[PDB]
């Protein structure tokens, strides 16, 4: 997988999840920039859709270390991946929607979706 390929895969999932949740473009743009309004219902749904479409969150709402690694390997280094995985795996949330927005917020402090466009 090349950087230009993931950029396109990321843009596609951003478009799919926006259409699927009905999230306002400005709110979707905030999420992409790394500004997650964790409790906003459309924000958490958009986050959930993105994580699930990338196999980061499985069907049983489990944060996947192999899922994040497959996605992050080309974006961030091993050292950063291990820190991200360790940190974000500490998120304990029963509400799947809220868990998703908290996870996207956690991942965004390492690499925002917006910053991927600079590579």
């Amino acid at each position: 997988m090349t950087i230009e390929e993931l950029k396109t895969r990321l843009h596609t999932e951003q478009s799919v999840c926006k259409t699927e949740t009905g999230i306002d473009q400005q709110k979707a743009n905030d999420v992409i920039e790394g500004n997650i309004d964790v409790e906003d219902k459309k924000v958490c749904l958009y986050c959930e859709c993105i994580l699930k479409n990338f196999n980061i969150l499985d069907k049983n709402n489990v944060f996947k270390p192999q899922g994040i690694k497959a996605v992050m390997e080309l974006l961030i280094d091993e050292n950063s991946v291990k820190q991200l995985v360790s940190d974000c795996s500490t998120i304990s949330e029963e509400n799947p929607c809220l868990k998703a927005s908290k996870l996207v917020q956690c991942v965004s402090k390492y690499k925002t979706m917006k910053s991927v466009d600079f590579l």
